[PDB]
């Protein structure tokens, strides 16, 4: 009676941690929308104590799952960076590490038919309007986890999966191999192709698994 | 068939979020029960990214509660702070704040019979051997969680909880005055001071603000900003390490004991600014100020455990903090003018024996379900 | 350890308990797979003690749902009777009833996105190929439940769902109208007799009460009581079925295909008694009372499939069942007089091709959580026949 | 929001089907309680299909689990038969096969902490105040599921659990012979029949088949598809419920007391046809056939605790059951050939008092999650 439940998944997508959440378990109201979503991350507060997320920007963010709405696509993602600090849920840009862990929810949750090695999934990005590209190693209808494949700030290794990007071109303006990286944590090689206008490939190995599933509860009364 | 699935609770313990497993869903092996909660929490990684905790001490403590193995306790309750940078599960001492999420966590799993307003839950502690006593608010067979009672480190308002730590008296030491004294003089590298040392929940000294030259109401900017200041509390702090047999060596204290025991200065009451919101506290409002430092560094609040030992000492006569403290008559109640707010610890000492000292909590139960453990990774 | 765990819902659909499982829970290894559906409803065991099911046909039945493998569609459905008796996992016909939670599971577990008041779900099955069009209550992102709408074998009240089985015109014959003809002269031991056959969710025969010496208003006591009106009327269901081509032999018809074609005998809106409470249907609440069989024998109430059949051959000008109804108008629900209440349907039919034939359902869910399933009875032996 | 949500096991224990709650997890006022027991199960209702039961007496069985009441017993237990016809809920007797899956429950759930290879459970019966203990085998922190164990009714073979009901007598009247005479005569609307009333586990009255026109071996459909043999045996059974206190009228009995005292129909060892497989039983392989009636239709296959009474009874000097019992010479098995087959019972006597009542049983976890409870059906 003084809590609710939401069903709600966590995962490790690439270099982050995700709360994955399905399109109809959250209000249709985007007012009360962002009020909810505040309260499973424990927004605003800078240790994030009352919520899921680690008050981390890399442990803070959302990934809503729905039905896709585009005629290419096998599902619909929309992204979100939930503000430790301020009471903001920001839906502006796209996750490459957080789209890392939509192939593999959406294999798990049945949105998209498993095929052993390998499963491409195609994604809708509503935040965006662009299309990604996810190829997921699959053994006995849900997403492999285990295998030799190392991505710097996470330790161990893990199945390998590719992330093509070409059809990012366009981003927010409308307009436009392994190539290594000196990031932050380590090195990162990506297959580019550079051509003035047209984007061949933007492929990368990225890695993602699940680490929880169950409901989280948010608080009747805080949702005056 | 790649993962492990294990069931798992996650709570909001007072100003800590730990993670609530039940003894039989972890193996009985020792070593690869702590292989299995390390793979939990994401450790070892700065960054815990591969698993449930926070990246912070915070946010990395874990409870495991089961039957109770003591004929006055409901339900026995297992410790343990998981480390960030390295593989250690390290069951030392205990948590004030954790504890606060066990007696919820007992009722809502029907652990112990839930019995509406409230619900006394009595909690043994393994780590420690001593027994805690909860009083829950309960509606409906589960623990309240709403309501209008505030505690620092958490936005909003909840529910409260009644901690009582008075069996938690002679912690480290095994007696409430462990020199013998309710104020001793202790030599210094500056010359004498005096100084009281009380062990109820951790071990407590406490010193005038006047006698290491501060008002007592000073801000935490003001205080941190005075290197000569903290290398000499730390100096008193670890002289009585060696004082209580924590330590064998100053050194030794300052190295190896850094967290307790604890210092605080202390005055009487009187007004001073709140440094979070630059309001005023009446001193009104307060039996008397105190400014606890931890870590060899200032503590923006008060911690559980210094509120029962501050509260404790409040009611033995003659310890500084008993001769500061404004008179309560009849309430049991003191209140603490820490430095951003008060906090009331009802605090009973009757013939040198502790008889209550209970302080205010808060818990809250955020996600169930079940974690995933990598197969692989238990090799 | 010994076990393990599959995700798993269980749900009333209609008059059914169903299992609703997800695609990837589910093995692929087709003998595999039906191991462990078998596993999870307890089969084979007469008692069904150690799984999910209840021993009754009624709940012994699968859902499997995953994603649509059909351009129109939303979500693909799986259905399939279990067995209680054998360790056998029959795909063969659909279930109207067990499609009635389809809907409702697309839009809890957000395979189709949720709309207030109200979701369209295109179902896509798999064992028959046709599509089914689900109405579905929706309030905040999931199925309604509560509500005014009444069923029989449900106590109580729910929210309605609209089940639309108009895509499944011809599905048994490949035509609405199996002979071409609205009304047929057959020829029959007794002499000639119009019947109406219509091919809508399955085959249905329809005749004049008053042409098999029935006024079309009895009980299932006077009814099954005279063997020569049962004898007669499987006489002309075996015709039938030969006539449009589902068995080559009346003999071979009523042994081998006793189910369908189905067969009624309908007249006029009139008052009658319900023989369950000995109480009165006025023939104000209805716009034809008919009367089913089914295996030889009436039907105590009326089947889902001849139920979106009677409502289409209704709107079929000429057809016996268009002959003997009262005028609607506005109204495109067709009430029908069965023998304990009133079943509705919506039923439009322009141009001999048939728009809508719906069925008014309930559903809700039940449970959610994990089945086990015991590993070492998944174990793969070299021989198992359990006798 | 239209559903309420509550925590939910299935288990099949040993030969019946059962729900598991915790005692928090339902509501404290008893109507309260009872309604939404009868929303889970879906009933009343011939076809229970709106609910999570199976439209069989041994389908539709409730067991809630709290904390234990009594200074010897790990866990409390209650057990509610829940009427498939009727909006009855029914607390006057315990359960022998549920009872097999509550120390597995209380394992799983870790009320009671893991022991390898074999935890001991001691359970105390709410509705009796009895005690039962369990022996359940232990592997990984959980009760072990796969093992050589057959018991007639389970397909397949599984890890056995040894229950003992020995603490047991006068379960419901304080007395083994609650009438103090090993065979009473009973007035009938038929006439004039002997009766012997035992109170082991749970009070059984026991008949000649022959004084009811049965030859003892018939099958479930032969014996459910007679209404006056039905009609009868619960005039019998009502009779008997009054006679012993368990109810003020036969009507009472029949509507709020429908679950005991059971009835049973017994005969000298013979063949007969094992109703769910169509295999010949042999009458060398049992000591007597018994048919258990169990809400006014028979029971599929045996009761635990009519099989702990039974064989009490069988050991009683004059009982019918005794009279009927082929002689077991040094062996302390009594052999009991019910409808799906045979349950062996150790079972003691001696001579006013029992020392052993023991059976083999088999438990399975099937199901974990939350069922859904509309919450305008009860309001």
């Amino acid at each position: 009676s003084d809590q609710m439940r939401i069903p709600c998944v966590i995962m490790r997508a690439g270099t982050s941690k995700g709360i994955f959440l399905k399109g109809n378990d959250l209000p249709a109201d985007q007012e009360l929308r962002d009020k909810v979503i505040l309260r499973i991350f424990g927004s605003p507060d800078v240790r994030q104590i009352d919520g899921l997320a680690g008050a981390d920007p890399l442990t803070s963010k959302l990934a809503i799952i729905g039905p896709s709405t585009h005629p290419d696509a096998d599902v619909d993602y929309t992204f979100a960076q939930v503000s430790i600090t301020d009471a903001v849920v920001d839906y502006n840009g796209n996750c490459g590490n957080i789209s890392a862990g939509v192939g593999p929810f959406a294999i798990d949750e049945s949105f998209v038919k498993a095929v052993e090695p390998m499963t491409r999934v195609c994604i809708h990005n509503t935040n965006t309007g662009k299309l990604l590209y996810a190829e997921v190693e699959v053994e006995d209808g849900k997403a492999k986890v285990s295998g030799d494949c190392k991505i710097d700030g996470v330790p161990g290794t893990n199945a390998p999966e590719l992330m093509d990007f070409s059809d990012t071109a366009g981003a927010a303006t409308g307009k436009v191999d392994t190539v290594r990286i000196g990031h932050p944590a380590g090195v990162i090689p990506v297959v580019s192709i550079v051509k003035d206008g047209k984007v061949e490939k933007a492929a990368l190995i990225r890695t993602a698994r699940r680490i929880m599933e169950g409901y989280v509860y948010v608080e009747k009364a805080k949702l005056v």
